[PDB]
């Protein structure tokens, strides 16, 4: 009876969006997914800040973007190295904003940052941010290339 | 027409089975699953006793446990810092087991362990297990955080 | 409804085969794999030649084949230690050809390599190649266990 054969696949198919959904937890966790906090990850390559959202948005992710102390060590820590947040002031020059959208709730810039430097000659100014060693944030240029880092929700 | 439709869904039904059982395959070797052999994971997450076991279930895996000082190692390895076993003398106080049930077959316990504290000022005495340094076992309260590491069966 | 129930399940399907090539991307992101370059992945078990082109096939991919300086750093790095690539000359002795066809071309063999050595005591000559740490390769025993390395296409 075909009614009982579609029942059977459809069941079949529900035990296999709960076994990938399985997948994707033990993949969050082998990866330090910590309990109830976002998770960021990153494959350690360098590239133009354009090149980082669309991969990212590839991902089905975002550019990682810190709402506070933690998330921005923890963003620290996941790229060992200087990489491209999700926030820039290229719409408003001086209203730095998420890539999601929203006027910033949290930052941690440097002394003398942000200049939006044009002495750096790829032409423009800097309406990128990207997150330095030590935690600390500067304003770039976006077509410089920085180590690419998606977050995903908690 | 319907019937076609039917059989071809069968065969991307069966087809999306393996391409998952494969991408399980490749996480567990990207994971360090060695050959024939059971495996650890971790998140690097400290937690309660009670958090890890839930934590594990959810992922379908137990909380580690060591039949050996070839595993015992294993876990050390992939924890890097404290972790709890699948280990308790809840039952029974004085008697160890596994989570899993049954009296323990192997043991590495570090001099003057276990001892049932109740200096720790936690409430209770001590019931849980986790590896310190050198890989030895302590029994310590099941409330205190240690890092939460999973098995997975061979 | 029989028709409106085999078009959700057709729906059901396509979602669960886009969601599962979402897995398979974020998981290549996040063991490395850099845009538009092939990736290698390692457990870091040791074992014989054959046990590691059975393993790597299973998975889908092949013993990584170094075509390039850079690709021969980029599998020294994720290999941590010897293990094997792709390459022998059991076909032809002293012809080494990548286990995917072809004459090799680009080398990198450790001064006084290949030497298709005998006395190493375990039978035979020398048609395997493995890479060492500081990343030159010599031939070796392909009975001798050494770290299995996967590539996967770019
Ligand atoms: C990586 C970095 O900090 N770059 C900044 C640059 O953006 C600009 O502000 C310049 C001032 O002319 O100083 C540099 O240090
Ligand atoms: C030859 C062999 O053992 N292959 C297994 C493979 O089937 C799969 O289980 C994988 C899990 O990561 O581990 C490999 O060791
Ligand atoms: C981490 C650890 O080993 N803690 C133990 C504690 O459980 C208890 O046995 C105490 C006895 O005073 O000694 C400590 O060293
Ligand atoms: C790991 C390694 O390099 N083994 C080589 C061996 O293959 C053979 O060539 C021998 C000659 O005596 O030298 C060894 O160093
Ligand atoms: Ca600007
Ligand atoms: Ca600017
Ligand atoms: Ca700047
Ligand atoms: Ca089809
Ligand atoms: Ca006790
Ligand atoms: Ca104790
Ligand atoms: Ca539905
Ligand atoms: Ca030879
Ligand atoms: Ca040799
Ligand atoms: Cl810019
Ligand atoms: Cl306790
Ligand atoms: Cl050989």
């Amino acid at each position: 009876a075909i009614e009982v054969k579609l029942a059977n696949m459809e069941a079949e198919i529900n035990t296999l969006k709960s076994k990938l959904e399985l997948t994707n937890k033990l993949h969050a966790f082998s990866m330090g997914k910590k309990s109830g906090k976002k998770f960021f990850v990153t494959n350690h390559e360098r590239m133009p800040f354009s090149k980082v959202k669309a991969l990212c948005s590839e991902l089905r992710g975002t550019v990682a973007i810190p709402r506070n102390a933690e998330e921005n060590k923890a963003i620290q820590e996941v790229a060992k190295t200087s990489a491209f947040l999700g926030i820039t002031d290229e719409v408003t020059e001086g209203q730095f904003m998420y890539v999601t959208g929203g006027r910033l709730t949290y930052s941690n810039w440097k002394k003398d940052q942000p200049d939006d430097w044009y002495g750096h000659g790829l032409g423009g100014g800097e309406d990128c941010v990207h997150i330095v060693d030590n935690g600390l944030w500067n304003d770039d240029s976006c077509q410089r290339p920085y180590t690419a880092v998606c977050e995903f929700p908690a």
